C-alpha cells in the first residue's frame, strides 16, 4: 500500500488517484483552488439555474472508446454536437468553413464539386514559409476567417508562425456543420464537476482544497504525481513559460443573448474573441436568464491562469532547461496540460492518466523505477 501525493484535482489527478486508490494505495489529493475539477470545473449560477463552464466552454469528444466508457461510468452523458457560428464582415457564418460558408461568402449556390473548383481558383506561391502563406483558400478567406483570429488569439501575425499548424486545406465540401469529427461526443448531464467528484469518490482518496503544494512534503510519500505548472515547480528559476491567458467578462441576459453556445468574432475590430452562452451547453434544461462570457485573449502576465501554451522555438528552448532539471528527479511524475506544457483535451487527459497509473502500477509488480514522464514532450 503506497502513499501517493497528487498535486491537482483535475482530470489528471482525479483519474491517476482513482486507479491507484482501487489497487489499495493511499492517495492524498491537494488543490490550491477552493474546488475540485481543475479547468474543467463548472458550477450552477445562483441567480440563474445555469451550469456555467467557469474556465471557458468545455465540449467532450473522443475517438477513444475506453475513455468514453470511463466517463459514462461517472456521469450521464448527453448527446451534444457542438456547432460554432462566426461573425465577421457584418455577416454570420457556419464554422468550420463548409459548403454553406462558401456559398454565403461568395453569394453563390455551388455544389460540392463546383466549390472545390472555386477554392482551387481562389488559392494562390512556390514553397510556403508562413501560415499567412497558405493560399489553400486565398486572400478574402484568409483575411475574413484566419488573420484577425490569429492576431487576437496568439498575439502574433500569421507571417510569424511556420507553414505547419496548417497541414491541410481547411474546408469541408458539404453541409455538415458539426465542429468536431470525433466518434463520441457528449456533455455530462450534471456537469464535469459532478463527474470528477464521482471519480474522486473512493475511501482511499482524501481531498484537501485551498491547499498549495509545498516541496518539503514530498518526503512523506512513496511518489508524487504533479499536474501543476512545470516551470512553477522550479520557481521559474529559468524564466516563465509562454502562455496566453483568458479574461471572461460575465453578464446575465434575460432571454437568449445569441441563440447558440459559441459565437466567434474573427475581426480585430472586435476586442473579444468570442461569446459563450452557457445555457446552450445544456439543451435539456430550460433557463429564463442566461449567463454569458465575453472572452478576451492576452499575454499570461504574473498571477494569471495559464491557458494556451505558445510553443515555438523560444519556449521549447526554455522548456528544455526545466526538462533536464526534471529528468534528474527521483520520486515524481509530471502529468497533464501544465506538468508537461502541452494543450491537452479532456479525453486525451484521461487517456494519459489511465496509462500513467498503469505504468506506475506495473513498476511495482515488477522491480522497476517509475519514469518522470509518461508521454513524450
Ligand atoms: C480555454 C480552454 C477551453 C477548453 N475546452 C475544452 C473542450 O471544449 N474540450 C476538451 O476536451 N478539452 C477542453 N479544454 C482542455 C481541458 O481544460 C483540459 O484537458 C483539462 O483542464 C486537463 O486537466 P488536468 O487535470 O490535466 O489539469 P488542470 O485542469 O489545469 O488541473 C490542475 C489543477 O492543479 C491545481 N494546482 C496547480 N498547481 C498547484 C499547486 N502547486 N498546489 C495545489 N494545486 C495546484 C490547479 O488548481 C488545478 O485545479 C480546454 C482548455 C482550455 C485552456
Amino acid at each position: 500500500s503506497k502513499k501517493i501525493l497528487i498535486v491537482g484535482a483535475g482530470f489528471s489527478g482525479a483519474v491517476i488517484g482513482r486507479q491507484l486508490a482501487e489497487k489499495g494505495h493511499q492517495v492524498h489529493i491537494i488543490d490550491q483552488r477552493d474546488h475540485i475539477g481543475g479547468n474543467s470545473y463548472d458550477a450552477r449560477d445562483s441567480e440563474t439555474n445555469v451550469m456555467v463552464h467557469v474556465y471557458g466552454p468545455h465540449i467532450f469528444h473522443t475517438d477513444n472508446e475506453t475513455v468514453w466508457n470511463y466517463v459514462n461510468k461517472h456521469a450521464e452523458m448527453m448527446p451534444y454536437v457542438n456547432r460554432v457560428k462566426a461573425t465577421v464582415n457584418g455577416q454570420v457564418f457556419s464554422l468550420p468553413i463548409n459548403l454553406h460558408t462558401i456559398n454565403q461568402f461568395f453569394s453563390k449556390t455551388c455544389s460540392p464539386d463546383e466549390a472545390r473548383a472555386l477554392i482551387a481558383e481562389k488559392g494562390d506561391d512556390p514553397q510556403t514559409f508562413e501560415e499567412e502563406a497558405l493560399r489553400f483558400i486565398g486572400k478574402e478567406l484568409y483575411e475574413a476567417f484566419f488573420k484577425g483570429y490569429t492576431i487576437k488569439q496568439w498575439g502574433m501575425q500569421p507571417s510569424e508562425l511556420p507553414a505547419s499548424i496548417l497541414k491541410r486545406l481547411p474546408v469541408r465540401f458539404n453541409y455538415d456543420d458539426n465542429y468536431f469529427n470525433h466518434k463520441f461526443q457528449g456533455m455530462p448531464k450534471c456537469g464535469y464537476t459532478q463527474m470528477i467528484k464521482s471519480i474522486l469518490n473512493h475511501e482511499n482518496i482524501k481531498v484537501d482544497l485551498q491547499r498549495e503544494f509545498i516541496v518539503e512534503e514530498r518526503t512523506h510519500y512513496d511518489h508524487v504525481f504533479y499536474s501543476g505548472p512545470l516551470d512553477a515547480f522550479y520557481g521559474y528559476q529559468y524564466g516563465r513559460l509562454g502562455y496566453r491567458t483568458l479574461d471572461f467578462k460575465k453578464f446575465t441576459y434575460q432571454g437568449q443573448y445569441q441563440g447558440c453556445a459559441v459565437m466567434n468574432y474573427c475581426s480585430v475590430d472586435v476586442p473579444y474573441t468570442r461569446i459563450t452562452e452557457h445555457k446552450y451547453f445544456s439543451p435539456w434544461e430550460q433557463h429564463d436568464g442566461s449567463v454569458c462570457y465575453k472572452e478576451y485573449s492576452r499575454a499570461c502576465e504574473e498571477n494569471d491562469i495559464p491557458y494556451y501554451p505558445i510553443r515555438q522555438m523560444g519556449e521549447m528552448a526554455l522548456l528544455e532547461k526545466y526538462l533536464s532539471l526534471a529528468e534528474n528527479e527521483t520520486n515524481i511524475t509530471f502529468v497533464g496540460r501544465l506538468g508537461t506544457y502541452r494543450y491537452l483535451d479532456m479525453d486525451v487527459t484521461i487517456a494519459e492518466a489511465l496509462k500513467t497509473a498503469e505504468v506506475y502500477l506495473n513498476s511495482l509488480t515488477e522491480n522497476q523505477p517509475m519514469p518522470v514522464f509518461t508521454v513524450s514532450v
